[PDB]
């Protein structure tokens, strides 16, 4: 019942209840001529939402907060987008219009300036060190270390177990490394074992894109790395 491409017109977001206050959201880029699904997070944050990442680009974007709008009827108030990337910060000025205090890292603030890439307003503090965790409403972050991005963080959910490992973290079906260009592929597999000692009570493990599943996406994504690394 998870949302795939083939059920979500590009421009259109899917939410799927995870557990409990907690959603993830669904959209679908073009990139290459490839037609690729998304994932971000919602947490219900007493009478408001947390959003976790946009849902890669402007349009995309306001059609989630319209999603939510609908299937939901709480206020965004905040947002945490998890690297500099455009499938994670593409869209943060449709949210800031729209009301939203947007938050990254000082890190992925400073990346996505360089990058020209849209730049969320507010930073979070005490999160430069790898293994650094805060509190943030219903959630915590965490950074991991360098893996996908110098700057990736993951987001988990106490309350229902559920870990979002945004685009650190790779789904089943993804058998080959995505787009490492920004990786760092030596402290990949350290950062997932700080994701694995951090949160062993983990019970829902949601990818940045794709299928969700359980603590082995963890593993799952180390195998890949590492056989991308001794590619030859
Ligand atoms: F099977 C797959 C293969 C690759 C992906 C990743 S699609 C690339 C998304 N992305 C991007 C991106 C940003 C802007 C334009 C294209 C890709 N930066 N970091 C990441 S992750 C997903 C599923
Ligand atoms: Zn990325
Ligand atoms: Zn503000
Ligand atoms: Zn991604």
């Amino acid at each position: 019942e998870y949302p795939t491409v083939s059920e979500i017109p590009v421009g259109e977001v899917r939410l799927y209840q995870i557990a409990d206050g907690v959603w993830s959201h669904i959209a679908t880029q073009s990139f290459d001529g490839a037609v690729y699904p998304s994932n971000g997070l919602i947490v219900r944050d007493g009478d408001e939402l947390l959003l976790i990442d946009t849902a890669w680009g402007a349009k995309n974007t306001a059609a989630l907060l319209a999603e939510i709008e609908k299937q939901i009827g709480l206020p965004v108030t905040r947002a945490v987008s998890t690297h500099f990337h455009d499938d994670r910060v593409g869209g943060v000025d449709v949210l800031r219009a729209a009301g939203v205090a947007t938050y990254a890292s000082p890190s992925t603030r400073r990346l996505a300036e360089v990058e020209g890439n849209e730049i969320p307003t507010h930073s979070l503090e005490g999160l430069s060190s790898s293994g650094d965790a805060v509190r943030f409403g219903p959630v915590e972050l965490f950074y991991p270390g360098a893996a996908h991005s110098t700057d990736n963080l993951v987001v988990y959910v106490p309350s229902a177990s559920v870990l979002y490992g945004g685009c650190a973290i790779y789904e089943l079906s993804r058998t080959s490394a995505g787009n490492v260009a920004d990786a760092d592929l030596a402290e990949w597999p350290t950062s997932i074992e700080r994701i694995q000692q951090h949160y062993p009570e983990a019970q829902f493990v949601i990818p940045g894109h794709g299928l969700p599943g359980g603590l082995d996406l963890l593993k799952h994504t180390t195998n890949v790395v590492k056989a991308h690394t001794n590619r030859s």
